[PDB]
């Protein structure tokens, strides 16, 4: 049974609600982005209308085999009428294809559903500037002040400078980057660009990247691993054992691995600056954990909400414990008292 925070009142709509069977009253199912916790339940046998971005609809057709007749892609930043209701899709600054959804209810209520997002001051100049929002369905993944991390641009600077130094010192070093979903593609594209290389990967991952509308992608990636000195592997293989096994397979081309694990936040963020980050090392293998986030930090989240001034907030993450729900409610009230709405 579908939980209340996935239903949009006064509509026939649900958001990210594919694992509940046939939801009573639902005439259109929205999907904010192609991450497994959100698409859970979709498959080639789904027979109701799915509304999403063009990039999400490419992934639905090629990776999940949803039939074409049920995929309804909408352009961004464009007023569209769905089943008699005005909607707008906005870029979420999450992974490729990820959107926020504005719903203009027939009674005059305006609802923003953020999906998963990394809030940014640029959103203060989208179509959100132009009218009031009554209800906010909010990605609260990092809603606590302990959750700090650097900008994406600082993290990519660190990765590029680290990889370029290592490979210039040792031209026989291989760089490996971990992945387990879409998102975070800048990590491996930025490193391969400084090295003058394509990124090498499995056929399965190449197929996924080919659905993302990245400019000039054919110039940037390949399935020919032998031609590439940046390799992608499953996140599970980014450990000393898995990396040793991979180095064996490269036929003595390489004598060292430098690997990256993009994570979200980790407790080593509560002590160490990005500049001071060091790897774990065993022999000729070194592994960096880098804090590349596609979700709002606490401060980014608080700025967005204090600018938007919603009348009511419904969290969509960390909703399963009383302690989490009470913590989030306290911060929402602080923010409103501080800003005066
Ligand atoms: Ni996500």
């Amino acid at each position: 049974t579908c939980p209340f925070y996935k239903k949009i009142p006064g509509t026939g709509f649900t958001v990210d609600a594919f694992q509940y069977g046939v939801v009573e009253g639902c005439t259109a199912y929205f999907l904010t982005h192609f991450h497994s916790d959100h698409y859970a339940g979709l498959s080639k046998h789904f027979t109701f209308p799915v509304y999403c971005s063009e990039i999400t609809g490419n992934l639905l057709k090629n990776k999940l085999h949803v039939q074409e007749q049920y995929i309804h892609p909408l352009p961004l930043d464009t007023e569209c009428i769905v089943n008699g209701v005005k909607v707008v899709l906005l870029d979420a600054n999450h992974c490729p294809g990820a959107v926020m959804i504005l719903f203009y209810l027939p009674n005059g209520t305006v609802i923003l559903h953020t999906g998963d997002f990394r809030a940014d001051p640029s959103m203060e100049r989208s179509l959100l500037a132009d009218q009031k929002v009554h209800m906010l369905y909010l990605d609260t993944t990092y809603c606590s002040p302990e959750y700090t991390f650097p900008s994406q641009q600082e993290v990519i600077r660190f990765a590029i400078n680290t990889a370029f130094e290592a490979v210039t010192l040792n031209p026989h070093a291989l760089v490996v980057c971990g992945t387990y979903s879409i998102g975070k593609e800048k990590v491996f594209l930025a490193i391969a660009d400084v090295l003058g290389s394509k990124v090498g990967m499995s056929q399965e991952k190449y197929k996924t990247l080919q659905c993302l509308n990245i400019p000039e992608i054919n110039s940037l990636i390949t399935t020919d691993m032998c031609s590439s000195l940046v390799h992608l592997l499953p996140m599970m293989q980014i450990n000393f054992k898995g990396l040793q096994s991979h180095l064996k397979k490269c036929g003595g081309k390489y004598n060292q691995i430098l690997a990256f694990r993009p994570t979200g936040w980790t407790h080593s963020n509560k002590f160490t600056r990005i500049a001071d980050v060091i790897p774990q090392t065993k022999g000729n293998i070194s592994i960096y954990g880098i804090p590349y986030s596609e979700h709002s930090s606490y401060l980014e989240m608080k700025r967005f909400v204090q600018w938007l001034k919603p009348q009511k907030i419904i969290p969509t993450v960390n909703v399963g414990t009383w302690k989490s729900r009470s913590t989030m409610e306290k911060y929402f009230r602080e923010w409103k008292l501080e800003a005066g709405y």
